[PDB]
């Protein structure tokens, strides 16, 4: 049960059905786009279905201006592939599906339930004045049961969220190297953080009502942010910091999933003279930490596990662990580290699925 489309007019390949954008979603076929007249086929820079695509010229999450697919209801794994890129996100049901995605041809899979019998995706808005392209879709049926799996949502800034390529970036969130640690048998790993990103900003523009979406029993909520809301610009207080960060650990709480509230890590040169990494202070830990206690939820305190990392490896290893001339974001190998030590920290404390 695998259904393939190659977006575009430019060519079509084989095993590909080719829509056009001036194919209208007509019953009898099974798909085609809702609104036509918001859709326009250009070029790619790929070989095969990456040659050409379909751009979106009316976007949004609740936009009509989506491909429509009649779908057995089930659970399905939908594979994207999208056209010229600079920055954009796959909305789908009417939510985000998958965050900020980036290069020509970027590619990322995610799994979503259809309960209506029919799916209806778009590309979106991920950075404004930019071309939202869609190059082609693998839609796979993976249950009969229209479910999600268990899965762990991820919500960050930049050193949590996704890069692209996804398996070669440079640069790298650390819910991005979560995958590597945790058993896929077990849990799916949806990071929906965003570069920038605050806590008003994700339970705000989207991202929150994304995950409370599907969120469920058993799922788990990791959340690290802290690092973008201290910066003065957003007005975002210490005090509504935290009160933003309360009300999403309820609302998710109250789909029946958990909570794991963890310390974003400090900066790469936070070393005293003494050689030891200390960043205590930073990113209003101190409100995430009353958070966990107050409303019951699941820490990692990061901040601390991390310094303690570096201090074991010195200055001048840790700043490997950071983008060149970059104190603030980690690069592949930081990400990583930091990931093994989340996950590390998750099976010290028992918690369950870890
Ligand atoms: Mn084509």
């Amino acid at each position: 049960k695998v259904y393939q489309f190659d977006f575009g007019s430019g060519s079509m390949e084989p095993g590909y059905i080719g829509v056009r954008a001036s194919d209208r979603y007509d019953r009898s076929k099974g798909y085609g786009f809702q609104t036509p007249e918001n859709m326009r086929d250009v070029a790619a820079s790929g070989a095969g279905v990456k040659s050409d695509a379909v751009e979106f010229l009316a976007y949004g999450t609740k936009s009509n201006n989506t491909f429509n697919v009649d779908l057995p209801n089930g659970l399905y794994e939908v594979k994207v592939t999208l056209g010229n890129t600079a920055r954009a996100s796959v909305a789908a049901e009417g939510v985000f599906q998958v965050i900020n995605m980036t290069g020509d041809g970027a590619e990322d899979t995610f799994q979503i339930p259809v309960t209506d019998g029919q799916l209806n995706l778009l590309v979106t808005e991920g950075k404004a004045g930019t071309a939202f392209t869609l190059s082609a879709l693998k839609i796979k049926k993976l249950s009969d049961q229209p479910v999600t799996n268990r899965t762990i949502y991820v919500g960050g800034d930049s050193t949590v969220c996704n890069y692209y390529p996804l398996n070669s970036s440079k640069q790298a969130g650390w819910g991005q190297m979560l995958p590597h640690y945790i058993d896929k048998h077990t849990f799916q790993v949806r990071n929906m953080a965003s570069g920038g990103q605050i806590a008003r900003g994700f339970r705000n523009d989207g991202q929150l009502e994304a995950i409370l979406k599907y969120i469920k029993p058993g799922d788990y909520f990791m959340l690290q942010l802290g690092i973008n809301d201290t910066n003065p610009k957003h007005k975002e207080s210490e005090a509504e910091f935290k009160e933003v960060m309360r009300d999403m650990i309820r609302q998710v709480k109250a789909k029946g999933a958990d909570v794991i509230l963890s310390t974003p890590q400090g900066r790469a040169t936070d070393f005293t003279s003494e050689g030891i990494h200390s960043s205590v202070n930073r990113w209003y830990r101190a409100s995430i930490l009353a958070l966990a206690e107050e409303e019951k939820t699941y820490l990692i305190d990061l901040n601390v596990l991390s310094s303690a990392y570096f201090t074991s490896i010195g200055p001048e290893r840790t700043l490997g662990l950071y983008m060149d001339g970059d104190t603030l974001h980690p690069n592949r190998a930081g990400a990583d580290a930091l990931a093994r030590l989340a996950v590390q920290e998750l099976k010290r404390q028992g918690i369950a699925g870890f």
